[PDB]
DNA sequence: GCCG
DNA sequence: CAGTAC
DNA sequence: CGGCGGTACTG
C-alpha cells in the first residue's frame, strides 16, 4: 500500500464518477489498483506502462507526478462536481438525477428539500443523509444481524441467517448489515419476507423502506433502514436476501463480494465460457448449471485457490 | 480510462 | 424501459 | 472497434 500518486487520480476518477462518465471513471478504478498493489513505487513511464491496467495515458499522468508534483488535470475539474456529488449521496439518487438537479439550480440539500421532487427513497436517503454516511462498528452489525436473526428463527428455527458483506470479510467497520438467509431443507425459504418483515416492524426495529416487493412472493431482497433500541442509535441500513438452498454457495459469495471481487470473478467466468451469478455457476451462452455446494467449490470449477472472506476485501 |  | 441499487 | 458482472426493484 505504497503510492501517494493515486491521491490524485482518486479526485478525477471520483470526478468522472459523478458527471455520469461510468466506463472512464472504471478505467481509473482499475489503475488506482493496479497502482495500489505495485511493490515499487514507480519512476518510469515504460515501468508504468508495463502494468496491467495501466496504458499510455495513465502513464504520462504519473510521469507528469512524477516529475512536477502535480496533476494539470485537477485545476481543470469541473465546478459541478462537490454538488454533484453531495446529491448523489443521497440514497436513491445517482448521476442522472444529480445532474438534473444542478441543471435546475440547486447547489445545497436545503435547495433539493424545499425544492427538489423525490422519489420516496429519496425522501428517505435525504432524512438520514448523515447517518448513512457513517459506518458502524463491527459490534454493532452483529447487534443488527442478531435482531434480524431471532426474529427469523422464532417463525422457523430451522432458518440459517449470515452477515456477509464486509461484516463477513472481517471488517472493523460496516457502511450496513448484510443479511443473507436460506433453509438446508430447500423449501421453507418461500414466501417468508411477510413473515419475518412484519415480525421486525411490531418491535418497531425497522424504520422505513427501500425496496421490498412484498406483493411478489418471490421477493428475493429487503433493502431497509433499522434502528437500535435506546440511546445513542443511529439509522443503519439493513439488506436482507432470502435465497434456495441450492443456490447458497453462490448467494453467500456473492453478497459477501466485494463488489470488485464479484466483478473480477465473473469476468474470469467469462473468458472460460462460464457465466457467475448470485443465482448459479453456469456454462456458455441458456447453460447448464453447475453444482456448487460451498463457495470452494466456485473457486474450484474456475480454477482457482479458495479465497477466505478477508482475502477478498478488495 | 483500460483491454482484447 | 431508465435509473438506481446490491 | 467496442466491451468493461450479472442481477433485482421502481414507477
Ligand atoms: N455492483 C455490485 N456488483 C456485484 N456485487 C455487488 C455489487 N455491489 C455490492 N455487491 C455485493 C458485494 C458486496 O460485498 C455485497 C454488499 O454490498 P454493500 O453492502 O454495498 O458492500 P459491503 O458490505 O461489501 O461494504 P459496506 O461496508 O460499504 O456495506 O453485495
Ligand atoms: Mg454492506
Ligand atoms: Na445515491
Ligand atoms: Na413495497
Amino acid at each position: 500500500h505504497n503510492l501517494h500518486i493515486t491521491e490524485k487520480l482518486e479526485v478525477l476518477a471520483k470526478a468522472y464518477s459523478v458527471q455520469g462518465d461510468k466506463w472512464r471513471a472504471l478505467g481509473y478504478a482499475k489503475a488506482i489498483n493496479a497502482l495500489k498493489s505495485f511493490h515499487k513505487p514507480v519512476t518510469s513511464y515504460q515501468e508504468a506502462c508495463s502494468i496491467p491496467g495501466i496504458g499510455k495515458r495513465m502513464a504520462e499522468k504519473i510521469i507528469e507526478i512524477l516529475e512536477s508534483g502535480h496533476l494539470r488535470k485537477l485545476d481543470h475539474i469541473s465546478e459541478s462536481v462537490p454538488v454533484l456529488e453531495l446529491f448523489s449521496n443521497i440514497w436513491g439518487a445517482g448521476t442522472k438525477t444529480a445532474q438534473m438537479w444542478y441543471q435546475q439550480g440547486f447547489r445545497s440539500l436545503e435547495d433539493i428539500r424545499s425544492q427538489a421532487s423525490l422519489t420516496t427513497q429519496q425522501a428517505i436517503g435525504l432524512k438520514h443523509y448523515s447517518d448513512f454516511l457513517e459506518r458502524m462498528p463491527r459490534e454493532e452489525a452483529t447487534e443488527i444481524e442478531q435482531t434480524v436473526q431471532k426474529a427469523a428463527q422464532a417463525f422457523n428455527s430451522g432458518l440459517l441467517c449470515v452477515a456477509c458483506g464486509s461484516y463477513r470479510r472481517g471488517k472493523a467497520t460496516c457502511g450496513d448489515v448484510d443479511v443473507l438467509i436460506t433453509h438446508p431443507d430447500g423449501r421453507s425459504h418461500r414466501g417468508i419476507f411477510s413473515r419475518l418483515l412484519d415480525s421486525l416492524r411490531q418491535e418497531g426495529f425497522l424504520t422505513d423502506d427501500l425496496v421490498s416487493q412484498e406483493e411478489n412472493g418471490q421477493q428475493q431482497k429487503y433493502l431497509g433502514v433499522c434502528r437500535l433500541p435506546g440511546p445513542g442509535r443511529r439509522h443503519r441500513r439493513l439488506d436482507i436476501i432470502v435465497v434456495p438452498y441450492s443456490e447458497f454457495a453462490c448467494a453467500l459469495l456473492y453478497f459477501t463480494g466485494s463488489a470488485h471481487f464479484n466483478r473480477s470473478m465473473r469476468a474470469l467466468a467469462k473468458t472460460k465460457g462460464m457465466s457467475l451469478s448470485e443465482h448459479a455457476l453456469s456454462t456458455a451462452v441458456p447453460g447448464r448449471v453447475l453444482p456448487t455446494p460451498t463457495e470452494k467449490d466456485v473457486f474450484r470449477l474456475l480454477g482457482l485457490p479458495y479465497r477466505e472472506p478477508a482475502e477478498r476485501d478488495w
